[PDB]
DNA sequence: GCGATCAGCAA
DNA sequence: CGTGCTGATCGC
């Protein structure tokens, strides 16, 4: 049952029409400066396998790829985008970006290659990846005629299903999201990777040994006051040490064992002086293993710059997440992590670190779609959204709001954000379900729309069988009608969640579109680093600043318009760690 | 080697 | 009893 194709030895005219299905295959899964082993072209005029070495060295077809008015179908074009950047070729007129379709039709799915977003159309006709190329230590590329019917397959896939995933979109009012949102973003993150954001290694390197130190003072200490040696990082170990040896009350136990979290750690502080030192083990250990450790092995020892991979079709909420390395968790809260953005540099000389972030996109995003009249004239006023909470909640003036109430208020505009369960937020909080349950209903109380919305999009959910964003963007909930209590609550609090996560993505993507639209028509250099969930990281010239100040919040808050203004932060500096 | 476990970081 | 990511430990 094999597929006819022509195993070309070199180019040819009918390789390049103006519409085709193209592969270019990058089998590690980290793309940058990687091998492309093989390539495909389906046309009109037939199946093509063309070696890396002939077609990427010919100049014609360089031309094809490069030219904007030859379109082309593919599957990932980021990835083949970003490894031809590296071998200094560029790829334009992709029209269609099958990952990028299948994600936006149900991004539950977890498409991650050509065969998994063909079986949603009853297309078998190609096989998975991980069939053909194996995995782990297995993990190779097959000799070439099987490579080559595999690429082919794929191409013929991407082919066929093109106008069946477009339609569906159509259906789905998603075409436009995915042509003038997902795609046009997916070169823009292309160019972001690429880009890479320099790191002073010898800062890093510096830390590590301050880190290395102060690990080994408070590693003998702990051993000291435990009376023997034990494997701190081993919970197992550690909770022996803890609950047995040193006979602390067990407050919460986990599917194996003691529990041994931070929050649980914090609680046992007041019986026995070892337990500050593990805290402060802990702290010290994620900074030198995550951070140091895990930053420098992911460097590129000749130009000193890491570059992430954003993968774009994963959430359900239509967030972007970032990999080798996760530069979307750097920490920031505690001084001593902080410290870590203080390696992270501008890539040139005499060029700054600008980051700009929304303030309180999602809830603002909630005010608009619940049309809530309180929320809104809170935004409206551009009020210090958690004393306000506080002050409706508790039922108190401004200046009555201590700064435990605030706190807490604080902590339930985060479980607004996320989603969280009344048992979430008791945790957070470090009170009962109960309590937190009657936050929630006070809440409720002063933001009768809020609630109002929380109640109708449950019900539309169940209704239509999912829920929407502000541009169309969709999450199926089943589980929405499941008669399992906590699988049918968290449908419900995701179907609530949902839009306003998701509608802050949504924005955030077109203003990263509207933004280099902007950058390219004023002739800036300036140019975006990275994003993380609300906020924009870009560098340049320090020439540039000031006129990066009022372009940027500009744009970030003009992306769409909301029944309640957007308002941008921004700050720039010498290192990510002075961007504050 | 590799998956399960637990842990902790960010918006 | 939000998510996604990475790293240390540990049994098969
Ligand atoms: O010195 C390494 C040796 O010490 C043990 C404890 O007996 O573990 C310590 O060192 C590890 C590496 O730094 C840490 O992960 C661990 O938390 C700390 O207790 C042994 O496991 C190891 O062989």
């Amino acid at each position: 049952a094999k597929m006819a194709f022509t195993l070309a030895d070199r180019v040819t005219e009918e390789m390049l029409a103006d519409k085709a299905a193209l592969v270019v295959e990058v089998v590690e899964e980290n793309y940058h400066d990687a091998p492309i082993v093989g390539i495909a072209v389906v046309n009109e005029h037939g199946r093509f396998f063309l070696r890396p070495e002939t077609a990427l060295a010919d100049p014609q077809f360089v031309a094809w790829l490069g030219d904007e008015t030859k379109k082309k179908s593919m599957f990932d074009s980021k990835r083949a985008a970003v490894a031809l950047k590296w071998k200094g070729i560029e790829l334009c007129g992709v029209s269609f970006d099958l990952l990028l379709a299948a994600y936006l039709l149900d991004p539950a799915q977890g498409v991650d290659d050509v065969a998994a977003a063909a079986k949603m159309k009853q297309y078998e006709a190609v096989r998975p990846d991980e069939a053909v190329y194996g995995k782990g230590a297995k993990r190779a590329v097959p000799d070439e005629p099987v490579l080559a019917e595999h690429l082919v397959r794929k191409a013929a896939a991407i082919w066929e299903l093109e106008r069946p995933f477009l339609d569906e979109l159509r259906r789905n009012e998603q075409d436009r999201l995915l042509v003038e949102l997902e795609q046009p973003l997916s070169s823009i993150l292309a160019e972001m990777e690429f880009a890479g954001v320099k790191v002073d290694t010898k800062r890093l390197e510096q830390m590590g040994k301050e880190l290395a130190e102060q690990l080994g003072t408070v590693e003998q200490r702990i051993y000291e006051l435990a009376g023997q040696e034990f494997n701190i990082n081993s919970p197992k170990q550690l909770g022996v040490i803890l609950f047995e040896k040193l006979q602390l009350p067990v407050l919460k136990k986990t599917k194996t064992g003691y529990s041994t979290s931070a929050d649980v750690l914090e609680k046992l502080a007041p019986y026995h002086e070892i337990v500050e030192n593990i805290l402060h083990y802990r702290q010290l250990g994620k900074l030198q293993s995550t951070y140091i450790e895990g930053l420098l092995k992911v460097v590129r020892p000749d130009t000193k710059k890491v570059h992430t991979i954003f993968n774009q079709a994963l959430t359900q909420t239509g967030r972007l997440s970032s990999t080798e390395p996760n530069l979307q968790n750097i920490p920031i809260r505690l001084e001593e992590g902080r410290k870590i953005r203080q390696a992270f540099v501008p890539s040139e000389s005499d060029w700054l670190i600008f980051a700009a972030d929304y303030s309180q996109i999602e809830l603002r995003v909630l005010a608009h779609i619940a049309e809530d009249d309180n929320l809104m004239e809170a935004f409206r006023r551009d009020l210090d959204i958690h004393t306000k909470t506080a002050m409706d909640i508790f039922q108190v003036s401004e200046d009555e709001v201590t700064p435990n109430m605030r706190r807490q208020a604080k902590a339930v505009n985060f479980g607004i954000v996320y989603g969280i369960s009344d048992y979430g937020l008791a945790q957070n909080l470090n009170i009962s379900r109960k309590e937190a349950a009657e936050f929630i209903e006070r809440y409720f109380e002063s933001f009768p729309g809020v609630k109002r919305y929380m109640e109708n999009i449950v019900q539309e959910a169940k209704q239509k069988g999912y829920v929407t964003t502000l541009l169309h963007r969709r999450r199926y909930l089943p589980d929405i009608t499941s008669r399992n209590f906590n699988v049918r609550s968290f449908a419900e609090r995701m179907a609530m969640n949902t839009p306003i996560q998701g509608s802050a993505a949504d924005i955030i993507k077109k203003a990263m579109i509207d933004l280099n639209a902007r950058l390219k028509e004023e002739r800036l250099q300036a140019h975006l680093l990275l994003q993380v969930h609300d906020e924009l990281i870009l560098e340049a010239p320090k020439e540039e600043m000031e006129r990066l100040c009022r372009l940027v919040p500009e744009v970030m808050e003009q992306a769409v318009t909301l029944r309640v203004p957007l308002k941008v932060d921004y700050h720039y500096g010498s290192t990510w760690y002075d961007a504050k």
